[PDB]
């Protein structure tokens, strides 16, 4: 009497970042791998706005990290974010995943994203506070209406599912449209933090609700499973571990290593 997947999956494996763990995050690298090779259910996307407003795929709003740039991506335009080489930085930091091919990987576009995979991938995309990048939600939804992926019978299936650690953002796009199945991220320790009455409004707009994984136990995983939440604790990268909570009742996990978790799956 419990929810699964819109996919339809018992166990769906989301792609944190793309193949993360073997690639460059937020490249066509690290989507190709995890999307055409290992196969994995979803393609996890972390948004970011460039100074001309193009939504763009990365974790944090500085380029700093995975580039050879420096600044906030808000105040690099489509055009140069472009010039930055996105994928050295993966080569430098794991020697014995690097590749040469790594090189200049480029920094993409949510346009260019769903583009190239087209409207038969599922993905999981990230929104910040509507008070960091106004418009985020109205230009997601936009976009995710251009590749059609907006149509009813693909946001059932589980083609598209919106996450975020902001309330206010996930109500927003609630509110906007109904239908967009919508995950509740819950941060490290917070989880316990809130109440029943919490969850309870919280599952009032968000179908799904994605906690750190090290704040899941049996229980409170089987307790969110009662109250009607699809449950995807994030960032899982050791079989243990996906074992683990794959026993306490969870409905798939965020990991770097898409295969491992498949695996843990097939057993
Ligand atoms: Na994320």
């Amino acid at each position: 009497q419990w929810h699964t997947n819109l996919t339809n999956e018992r166990f769906t494996t989301i792609a944190h970042r793309g193949a993360s763990g073997y690639a460059p995050e937020h490249t066509f690298q690290a989507y190709d791998k995890s999307h055409n090779e290992l196969k994995a259910s979803y393609i996890e996307i972390d948004l970011q706005r460039t100074k001309d407003g193009h939504l763009v795929a990365m974790h944090d709003e500085t380029v700093n990290r995975t580039t050879n740039g420096h600044g906030k991506v808000e105040d690099y335009t489509l055009d140069e974010l472009k010039q930055l080489d996105a994928g050295s930085w993966f080569n430098k930091k794991y020697p014995k995943y690097a590749r040469a091919s790594y090189k200049n990987a480029k920094v993409p576009t949510l346009d260019e994203i769903l583009e190239r995979y087209g409207p038969n991938a599922n993905y999981y995309i990230e929104t910040k506070s509507p008070d960091v990048y106004p418009g985020m939600e109205e230009q997601l939804l936009a976009s995710l209406k251009k590749h059609h992926l907006l149509n009813n019978n693909k946001l059932k299936n589980g083609h598209v599912m919106i996450q975020s650690f902001s309330d206010e953002s996930l109500k927003k796009i609630h509110r906007q449209n109904k239908h967009v199945p919508l995950v509740k991220l819950v941060d490290k320790g917070e989880l316990q933090q809130f109440n029943d009455q919490r969850l309870k409004e919280i599952r009032s707009y968000a179908i799904g609700l994605g906690p750190d994984y090290t704040d899941l136990t049996e229980q409170n995983t089987h307790h969110l499973k009662d109250l009607g939440f699809i449950v995807h604790p994030y960032t899982v990268n050791e079989k243990a571990d996906m074992l683990r909570l794959n026993k306490y009742g969870v409905d798939g996990v965020f990991t770097n290593f898409a295969d491992k978790y498949k695996e843990v799956i097939k057993e």
